[PDB]
């Protein structure tokens, strides 16, 4: 308390002297906004204390400086440079907001920086330009709770934000302090949706429950109530305030398209539509759980990056309103009559019950009486139905078809949809999938789909690399904004920004910037330009022990201990992990859903669309296509069943066994004319047979891209070599094939005399 008392009779700015801290409590020009949670208010303070700035200092402009620290070693140097514009003598007498965001990235410096800056007023470098604090600018710093007598972190002014429980837990009366935040009377704009109020309240059907017109506008409720019926139906035990907010926006969005066309006054349209209201709250409220509730977990550092959302999981119900305004999308749930007068919702394909009296007899006539596309299989259809029914779902009237190698099946259709949902509601889209896990081809097929016809580039996705900082980011999105505005000037259309293997930098949290808070280094995104950015992570998993000691037992190992490496994701090493990704920002996490798994038939239908790939060039034959693809077929099933040599499979290694067979069945000629030459100059007398260059190609190929890499061959022979052609099923003839091609590939070299020939020498 001395401590406290003390900087905050030191951080008092005096009456007469104009500073920023008038917005602040009791005039203080240092402040600290923290929190426990993520996503709770941190920065819709500082938003607000400089909404309140503008109209109670008389002044035309506040500057507001944002300046975000994402390296987990906290660098001055960007502060002070950062800082260095505002030290002009135009800003040393007026108020002038200064946010520091120190992001969850960083680790060290955090202290001595916050004690070098507010509390020595002073920041320094080698070349010697200073900054000296002014007690006119506040100086408001927002953290991340870093929870392990005190922190250093508590002798200052602070502000904490509470998630929306413990708002409505703690301030069971509003009294409304400057110090726990709750409800924002302003946020009374897309939360008035308060239709829960007369479903629940009037729970009975006859007394006009949600009555035949209800709509927005004006507030109706009290701003403790409104974050207690958001509760009961939000379907998170414990949300923060990014995850109520989703909720509330995605159940604004649909029930807006609700109150839209089919909701009106005819004559004779159902003549009573009973209920149709009810359903749409309930099913709607129900479907909301796919989009709001987190798919993460709420090998110890990885026990918050596990999906438990996985795409096979629960069904995705997933009821569109199709904003042409004509009709609904029913496309996952096939309701099903109830015995007792009821209609229940069962799988896609399993049948099994997922929700029980979702909509009624009565109005189960009434809407088939209507003709609405209701129990439709997308499943058994033809593509131009099903891309018509999608087009139309998704709001372009066109039809052409931007491609017809891509298949469309449902679980591979809800998806396209659920990218279409987010992106007219405005939850941010962030995917977790493995490489080559057919996110990259299913965003393109939906950029093309858009685009219909035009010659736009309407797809924009960057590989991020490990290397990537945040200058690349920032100008990647901004280049990205600007071919927006150009494409929603000319063509009008959407384009899209994608960051594909989000996780893998030291910086992430700028992914975060860019789409949770819709903000570019502190200047927000220009709404409404037709920019929707999504970004991909790869999964966070860890070898396995078997592959760590093999990985370890190679050559002379590390050079020192592998305890001691720097580079750890909490406590397991960057070395341990499948991909070497970086921890997920903490507001992030709600956000992520699993893509998916690649099913062994779409393997199958993709490595038959790359074979076939390669007829126009090669000609190959019927056996030829099929003994290649059953080939490379069970040899990534044979990979992906040795955890000690393979920790993962992708599809991106069949298009290189693929190309390695390429080039070796175009030198086939000669290089099996100069095999000839070599086996005749041995002692072996002429026992050379046919050797049919797709074969001989392909057994070559394999034996380079998947066996020559391998410590188990013998295995992987002795199950592949059942795919091949009748008289060439023999792992020994696997073995000898290779062999006699290493031999010839050494021989034309003057190796000299005394130089060994072994098998390492060969294969090298
Ligand atoms: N009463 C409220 N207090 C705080 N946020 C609210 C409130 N009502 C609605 N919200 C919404 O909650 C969201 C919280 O986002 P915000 O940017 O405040 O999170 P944050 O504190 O910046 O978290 P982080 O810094 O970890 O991203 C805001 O975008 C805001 O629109
Ligand atoms: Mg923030």
């Amino acid at each position: 308390e001395a401590i406290q008392a003390y900087l905050a009779g030191h951080y008092r700015v005096p009456k007469q002297t104009l500073s920023a801290a008038a917005v602040f409590n009791d005039r203080l020009c240092v402040g600290i906004v923290a929190s426990e949670r993520a996503g709770v208010g941190k920065s819709l303070y500082v938003k607000r204390l400089h909404d309140k700035m503008k109209m109670q200092l008389n002044v035309k402009n506040v500057p507001l400086k944002t300046i975000r620290l994402i390296d987990p070693q906290v660098d001055e140097s960007r502060v002070l440079g950062a800082l260095l514009p505002f030290l002009d003598a135009q800003y040393q007498k007026v108020p002038v907001l200064f946010h520091l965001d120190v992001t969850s990235s960083v680790q060290t410096g955090i202290w001595v920086f916050l004690f070098k800056l507010l509390i020595l007023q002073y920041l320094m470098d080698i070349n010697g330009k200073m900054w000296l604090r002014n007690p006119c600018h506040l100086y408001i710093v927002e953290i991340l709770e870093r929870r392990t007598q005190f922190s250093f972190l508590d002798i200052f002014p602070k502000v904490t934000c509470r998630p929306p429980k413990e708002v409505i837990d703690m301030e069971l009366s509003a009294l409304r302090s400057d110090t726990e935040p709750g409800m924002d009377l302003w946020e009374f704009c897309s939360e008035t949706f308060q239709r829960p109020y007369q479903y629940l309240r009037r729970f009975n059907q006859n007394q006009d429950l949600d009555t035949f017109q209800y709509q927005e506008g004006s507030v109706e409720g009290t701003p403790e109530e409104c974050l207690q019926h958001f509760l009961f139906h939000c379907g998170v035990i414990n949300p923060s305030w990014s995850e109520l907010r989703n909720f509330a926006r995605f159940l604004n969005y649909q029930l807006r398209d609700c109150e839209a066309s089919l909701f009106c006054n005819p004559s004779f349209i159902g003549d009573t539509l009973r209920g149709f209201k009810k359903f749409v709250v309930t099913f709607m409220i129900f479907m909301a759980r796919d989009f709001a509730t987190p798919s993460l977990h709420t090998e110890e550092d990885l026990a918050p990056f596990s999906l438990r959302k996985r795409w096979e999981s629960e069904p995705h119900p997933y009821v569109f309103f199709n904003d042409d305004h004509t009709t609904m999308t029913f496309i996952g749930f096939h309701l099903q009559p109830n015995i007792n007068g009821s209609v229940d919702a069962i799988s896609h394909l399993t049948g099994k019950v997922i929700k029980r009296d979702v909509m009624t007899r009565d109005l189960y006539q009434g809407l088939l009486l209507q003709r609405v596309p209701f129990n439709v299989d997308f499943d058994k259809l033809p593509r131009h139905k099903k891309l018509e029914r999608l087009c139309l779902t998704l709001g372009i009237p066109q039809a052409t078809d931007p491609d017809k190698t891509y298949e469309l099946t449902t679980d591979n259709m809800l998806k396209i949809l659920a990218i279409e949902m987010r992106f007219r509601c405005g939850i941010p889209v962030i995917i977790m999938g493995e490489t080559g896990c057919g996110k990259t081809r299913l965003i393109k097929f939906l950029s093309d789909l858009r685009r219909g016809g035009t010659n736009a580039d309407t797809i924009k996705l960057v590989k991020v690399h490990g290397g990537t900082t945040a200058d690349m980011i920032y100008s990647r999105v901004r280049e990205a904004e600007n071919v927006a505005f150009a494409n929603k000037d000319q063509h009008q259309l959407d384009t899209i920004l994608f960051f594909d293997e989000a996780n893998t930098t030291e910086a992430i949290s700028c992914i975060k910037e860019v789409l949770c808070d819709h903000m570019v280094d502190g200047q927000p995104l220009a709404e409404d330009s037709g920019l929707h950015i999504i970004a991909a992570c790869n999964p966070y998993r860890k070898h396995s022990e078997e592959m760590i000691c093999r990985l370890e037992s190679a050559g002379l190992g590390y050079r020192v201990s592998m305890e001691e490496t720097a580079d750890r994701l909490g406590s397991i090493p960057l070395r341990q992990l499948v991909y070497r990704v970086h921890a997920l920002p903490p507001s992030l996490i709600p956000l992520v859903w699993d893509f998916g798994q690649l099913s062994d038939v779409a393997e199958k239908l993709y490595i038959q669309q790359i074979v076939q790939r390669l007829v126009e060039s090669i000609s190959l034959d019927e056996n030829g296509t099929r003994v290649i693809t059953e080939v490379l077929c069970a040899s990534q099933g044979f990979m992906r069943k040795t955890e000690d040599e393979c920790s993962f499979v992708s599809l991106r290694d069949v298009e290189r066994c693929v190309k390695v067979f390429r080039w070796f069945h175009e030198h086939s000629a000669m290089l099996l004319a100069q095999l000839n030459a070599f086996l005749s100059k041995s002692s072996v007398s002429k026992n050379h047979t046919e050797r049919d260059p797709v074969l001989w190609s392909l057994m070559l190929a394999i034996g380079v891209c998947y066996h020559a890499s391998l410590e188990k061959k013998d295995s992987y022979r002795k199950a592949i070599a059942r795919f091949f052609p009748k008289p060439y099923d023999d792992s020994r003839l696997l073995l000898d094939e290779i062999t006699r091609a290493q031999d010839l590939f050494l021989d034309g070299v003057p190796l000299r005399k005394t130089i060994a020939k072994n098998l390492a020498l060969k294969e090298n």
